[PDB]
């Protein structure tokens, strides 16, 4: 049996995310931006962090690589509004899409990566390596489904060994979320299930 934190936890990193790219910025006030994606729905994204606070302007095209916060609305108007928090870059990719270094270990023990993805974006925010790091763990390695595995962390480490991480038995720390990292300059990630 597990707890309601972990319930809540396989919810949320069990479900997918959003993808929208080359979409347009409409406004950008503080802790949000309101933004049109290709598609004609509208995006309105909430951003906590004071460490990360989208400074694109009026025009600028984004990405996003979001998770919704609740369900989408239809509105009088006839508008599709998505609620999202989190996750634009700015639009520029890779030369060749890269495979990012990803080793995990459940109970110490090496366990092999099953449909881990290539990227070919320049940036992605953290909390969208956050949910693709977690959503390979709890696909693929358990986590959050049975009572022994609820927790361990995911380690990022840059080439000039500074380094990023969040604790598994947590939901990723949105309000303190640092700017988006340039994914080619990623040396190693690891994650550990205990």
């Amino acid at each position: 049996s597990t707890n309601d934190n972990i319930k809540d936890l396989l919810d949320w990193y069990s479900s997918g995310s959003d993808t929208f790219t080359n979409s347009e910025v409409l406004d950008n006030s503080l802790g949000s931006m309101r933004i049109k994606n290709t598609d004609g729905s509208i995006s309105l994204i909430i951003f906590p962090s004071p460490y990360y606070s989208p400074a694109f302007t009026k025009g600028e095209k984004v990405d996003l690589n979001t998770k919704r916060t609740k369900k989408s609305q239809h509105t009088s108007e006839g508008t599709y509004i998505h609620f999202q928090i989190s996750g634009v870059t700015n639009t520029e990719k890779l030369p060749t899409p890269i495979e990012l270094p990803l080793k995990v270990k459940v109970h110490g023990k090496d366990s092999p990566l099953k449909y881990w993805p290539k990227f070919d974006k320049k940036q992605l925010a953290i909390s969208a390596l956050d949910f693709e790091i977690r959503h390979q763990l709890t696909q693929i390695h358990g986590l959050y489904r049975s009572s022994d595995k609820t927790g361990g962390y995911w380690k990022i480490t840059m080439n000039d060994g500074s380094t990023y991480q969040s604790d598994l038995s947590k939901k990723f720390e949105y309000n303190t979320e640092k700017p988006p990292i340039n994914i080619d300059e990623i040396k190693t990630i690891e994650a550990e299930i205990n």
